[PDB]
């Protein structure tokens, strides 16, 4: 088809379960590792976790303060992985730190709804 689908309410809201329920992910490492992990989202204190090999670690949504989704912004991440090649990354742009943590999601329509969903719960904070 000369027709490509997009992200409903529904693919947000099923992204959202899932996300509540945990799900998962790898994190891609600057020197090119890669980490199976499980990410979470936390409504009360409104965070999100990322628990990899063990080792937790809680980000409040209010310290991420950008998300890099497109080719061009994820090719300014300092890493040995290939961030932007499966156009299923999200990394998380961090306040406080100011660096990045890339998330490799399933494909890319769960890529394109986290990016919706994290705007959202931003966005209604």
């Amino acid at each position: 088809s000369m027709a490509s689908p997009q992200v409903t309410a529904a693919d947000i809201e099923d992204l959202h379960r899932r996300l509540l329920a945990g799900m998962a992910v790898l994190v891609l490492l600057q020197d090119g590792t890669r980490l199976q992990c499980i990410l979470h989202y936390n409504e009360a204190d409104s965070s999100l976790s990322i628990s990899c090999e063990d080792k937790v670690r809680v980000i409040p949504l209010s310290d991420i303060k950008a998300l890099l989704h497109t080719r061009d912004q994820l090719q300014r991440v300092e890493t040995k992985a290939n961030l932007v090649d499966d156009e299923s990354c999200v990394a998380l742009h961090l306040l406080e730190s100011g660096n990045c943590i890339p998330l490799r999601f399933d494909g890319v329509k769960d890529k394109t709804c986290f990016v919706d969903l994290l705007k959202k719960l931003k966005a209604a904070a």
